[PDB]
């Protein structure tokens, strides 16, 4: 695809050549249209150590090579065109780069005529620019989910973003106020994993950018308020053949196939290590296994279990032909997340993993009634599980060890921070 | 001993009948002299559930029976006499009460002609009454240990308390500024474990009380400041026969006997569970394995190891005939601590436990150079180790399970508190 | 000497057992009288790494053995007795301890029937407790030296301290306001080096303590105000035989002997390295070679030169029979200063060093008029010179190397601080 020509036809003056680092941070260069042809072929250069890629100041430049198919004219500023990119190093795609890691797992699966398609539910809060409070002081009621008043009070921001998604062809189909005061969700059609991953990366950038233009702020933080529901990023998952058949579609329980259930078996089996990737922050572990919120439920997973159309489990079966992994949160990396999930699912399919028995109970109420394995309770334990999980660690390649190193560093930093609770309850010991 | 007569002779108008609950909180009734004779015989009544003893609102009164030998006229207010007490329930000493638990282990040991004597080093900080800062704004230098200026700037408080200890016959022998800005230590002679435990309980009360009278505040909090040395409560330990011989005194390495080393073997072997008791708060785990402080060392244990006259280990051998357990902190219960240590030591002696090899290295610098077992990294893991440790759990009796329940409750409470570090580093995920 | 009995006679309740570390910081333990007899024999224990002694946390306790001859009942608080002490380590005097290092050099000199006697001029400023300004807002004139008004405005502080020195037998003989606004000096009789060093150390603690009691603050900082004269610590020096004759007394120029001039020769010859010790802080180098002050002269050295009764050189010859080294400042260690001076001096005598030509000029005006070596211009260069100077390094022993390590660490910290002058002059580059 000819980016220079497109720039002229469409009035694009600058391109953002953008990649996602291990921690999910969007890294980009802003290049004027006159330079795009060279950049598209040779890539934009960066000092990799300066992003979260676990390199050395002494290493040669990485080159981020833009995917011309990913082009998006910023709908709020159409003179700029955003491009997702694969980081290359020493002439080959760099295995520590999330988008590259994802593509590698996708290629393996594709070689067996299995194609991951997913949709993401990127819940977010709208907050004051200073982070002190949610953006809407009138959004206070104990059960605010789907609140019409508070939704319409932020119509201008929500509708603007939704209209952008319409224009971009993402097939958006609904927006609402979510279960925490100040929290929202906007949904759009699932797609090939790579397409969704790119869209997912762009979406966060778009929401943050538009929120700012309205003097607001958006956060995807997993648990920004102790007593309110957190930000999930559920992924709905299905596996397709090249000919266009959904392999999860079946005659078994709840309209699922044995392939779907073996995939689920992979999810269940690798859940501990998978948690490290899709719940990648210290804060993630305050969303999981959270005490009950003011709205009456956390809506997040506590245990390594699955139910039917039941939102109290790690996995929900929402309808025939797909799985809903409810585990990931708003911090989850848009590339590592599908990559990690796929690696786990493929292994489930290859080993014909047994997901175990479906639990048709409210796990928040009756978790005690049954013997169920708890999810990792903190980042450090989840990371240890990642490192000990060969399938996962090997599926993600060098990204896994790099990720683990960073998360351990974050943990060492966090575990030394004095908290107000400690002062209040220990000063008089 | 006749408390009523003593009240008349000495001018005592009120007695504090006092016990220590599982969490270390001093519980007391203030009874006028006219009522002491009845109270001494029958005990002072309390609703046990209202203290940290793990009872029920429905249970009959506990009766705290004062130990007349423990009598202390408050030196800053001699009209009041403090008494340590054994909690009784349903006619017998209550095994969940710390002072009772300690006495039970002491009796077992005594039955084998082994008598625990210990000394405690109760480091504390002097801080503003509001807890915002240390009491002395001029105490700022990077290495403040033994600072003459800052010590003398608090002469009036320190000297007053030291003079009280002189008058009480505790054999105090030194005071200094400790290694953190704002921190102090006052040392006194070791004694029979029960005597030291009573003194230890009284000392904290005395320091807090006198600090207040000077418009200051004292805290024994393990780690009140992230970047400064924490509050230890090292215990120096020796075992004696009734005839007055020190069993730790020997011809082995560093002037220690095989009995001493088998006791050390118990300490090493039971270190994981022991940590729960002598490091009993969430905050305790920020003193252990702490990043280096502004003064150049944490001075607290990281690993389950021992050295010679070497302050970088869990156990130090300070001189012939004793061990220094450097593990406990300022939160450690004055009764459960010697009780837990003794249970572990006795078992070491009975099984002829091998403490392993002495490490003559700086463990902060060369911890990597050797294979050493790390101490539990947080309260919840330490508590799990306590529960799985039969010798310890059985030695402490029902106090252990009660303690564990409370600490788990504290953990569940803490783990849900949102921290500033999380907000700062996750909001932009 | 019987410290326990002296305590009973003189009503001393506590002893400060004190030593000076490499950075001049006073370290002490406050011990009740009941413990002094043991401490005087065995020493008070300290963890040496916690002070500026260049040790390891894993090292055995140092033991500070007090010198009973040094006893001073704090004149402002006679219930407390101050004791200067020698630090011992592993059974021997610890060569890195300044007082031990000084005694070592005195011992060499004494073996040759040469005994150093010196006097110190410990200039200080009286400032606001917060350190923002001098204590006296009416002290403002351009030439305030010997100002009668400003001197009498601080009569109460100055007279109290001077009267203490009378009672202590130091032979004080004058006090005045010095050349900078806010600055004072109180002089007393020279003595054997060790006596004067102990007095120097105590004096600084006395001035600081008494100032505080008056709601003031004393500082001995070398250059606390960029435009005002700084704090010197001139030392007056003479060498005596055991028989009591002044070896510097002679028939040569200005009533000096050849021994005096050879001693001078060591000072001149060893000046670059001596500077690191007697000007031991980054700030020291803003007193040396300073631009002219508001009062018209810095009165501090710029060059490795000497004159007669002439205050513009490194060395001044004030009268028959002694030298004045004007080099040292208020930060100079009371023990390392005479120790390094004596080492340079002894070497001068043994090599019959030639001090060169006396300069009878004002070095501030006619410095250009003559070829003269400049002093090191900053701490890093002075330390480098200390390290390269065999006599000095060997003379001070391990104290020198340890001192050098600490000062390089200080320099590394300092050189990275951004200053306001830089922002002002560079922001618009
Ligand atoms: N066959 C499929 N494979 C993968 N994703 C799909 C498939 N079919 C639908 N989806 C997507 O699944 C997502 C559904 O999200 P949503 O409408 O919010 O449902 P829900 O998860 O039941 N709601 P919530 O209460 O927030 O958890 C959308 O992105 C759909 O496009
Ligand atoms: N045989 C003994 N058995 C038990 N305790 C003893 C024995 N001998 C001395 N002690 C006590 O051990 C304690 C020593 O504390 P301390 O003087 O502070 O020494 P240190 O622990 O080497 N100092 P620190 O740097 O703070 O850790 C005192 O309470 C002594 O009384
Ligand atoms: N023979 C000597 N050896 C060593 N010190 C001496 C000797 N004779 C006198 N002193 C001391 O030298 C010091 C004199 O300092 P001082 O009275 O301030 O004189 P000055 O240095 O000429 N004053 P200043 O203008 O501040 O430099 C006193 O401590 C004297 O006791
Ligand atoms: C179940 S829901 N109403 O979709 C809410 C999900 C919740 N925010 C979460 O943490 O996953
Ligand atoms: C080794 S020391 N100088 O006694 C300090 C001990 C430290 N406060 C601690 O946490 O044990
Ligand atoms: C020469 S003087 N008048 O004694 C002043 C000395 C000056 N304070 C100095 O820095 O040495
Ligand atoms: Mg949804
Ligand atoms: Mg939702
Ligand atoms: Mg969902
Ligand atoms: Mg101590
Ligand atoms: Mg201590
Ligand atoms: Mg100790
Ligand atoms: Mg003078
Ligand atoms: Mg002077
Ligand atoms: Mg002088």
């Amino acid at each position: 695809t000819d980016l220079a020509s497109i720039a002229r036809e469409k009035g694009i003056e600058f391109f953002l050549i953008s990649f996602t680092d291990l921690l999910g941070v969007q890294r980009a260069k802003l290049v004027p249209a006159r330079a795009i042809a060279d950049m598209a072929v040779n890539g934009a250069g960066f000092a990799g150590f300066a992003a979260w890629l676990d390199m050395s100041p002494a290493d040669a430049d990485i080159l981020a090579i833009p995917d011309p198919e990913s082009l998006i004219q910023l709908p709020w500023k159409p003179s700029v065109g955003w491009l997702a990119a694969d980081v290359h190093f020493e002439g080959r795609p760099f295995p520590k780069a999330p988008r590259v890691a994802l593509k590698s797992v996708l290629a393996r699966a594709a070689g067996k005529d299995m194609h991951l398609k997913h949709g993401v539910e990127c819940e977010f809060f709208l907050i004051q620019p200073d982070g002190s409070a949610i953006s809407d002081p009138a959004d206070t009621q104990a059960k605010p989910c789907y609140d019409q008043d508070a939704l319409m009070r932020r119509f201008d921001v929500i509708a603007e973003i939704c209209s952008y998604m319409v224009d971009l062809g993402w097939g958006p189909y609904q927006n609402d106020h979510e279960d925490a005061n100040g929290q929202f969700e906007m949904n759009w059609d699932y797609a090939d994993a790579l397409v969704t991953a790119d869209r997912h990366a762009f979406f966060k950038f778009m929401v943050k950018s538009v929120a700012e233009r309205h003097g607001l702020r958006a956060t995807f933080m997993p648990k920004p308020f102790a007593h309110l529901t957190g930000n999930g990023c559920h992924t709905h998952l299905s596996m397709w053949t090249a000919a266009g058949d959904n392999l999860f579609e079946g005659d078994g329980e709840l309209g699922l196939s044995p392939t779907a259930y073996a995939f689920l078996g992979g999810l269940i089996g690798h859940a501990k290590g998978l948690t490290a990737v899709v719940n990648p922050t210290v804060n993630s572990y305050k969303r999981l296994n959270a005490p009950v919120t003011v709205s009456g439920a956390t809506w997040s997973p506590n245990t390594i279990t699955y139910g039917g159309n039941n939102r109290t489990h790690m996995v929900r079966i929402p309808d025939a032909g797909r799985l809903e992994l409810r585990l990931p949160d708003g911090a989850a990396n848009p590339y590592l997340m599908p990559a990690a999930i796929l690696a786990a699912g493929l292994d489930g399919i290859e080993t014909q993993a047994d997901p175990g028995q479906r639990l048709d109970i409210d796990m928040y109420v009756e978790g005690h009634s049954v013997e169920a394995e708890q999810l990792p309770l903190n980042l450090l334990d989840a990371v240890r599980a990642l490192e000990a999980d060969e399938v996962l660690a090997g599926g993600l390649g060098a990204a896994a060890a790099a990720f683990a190193k960073f998360k351990r560093a974050e943990w060492a930093d966090y575990k030394s921070q004095l908290t107000e609770w400690e002062r209040r309850t220990t000063l008089d010991c």
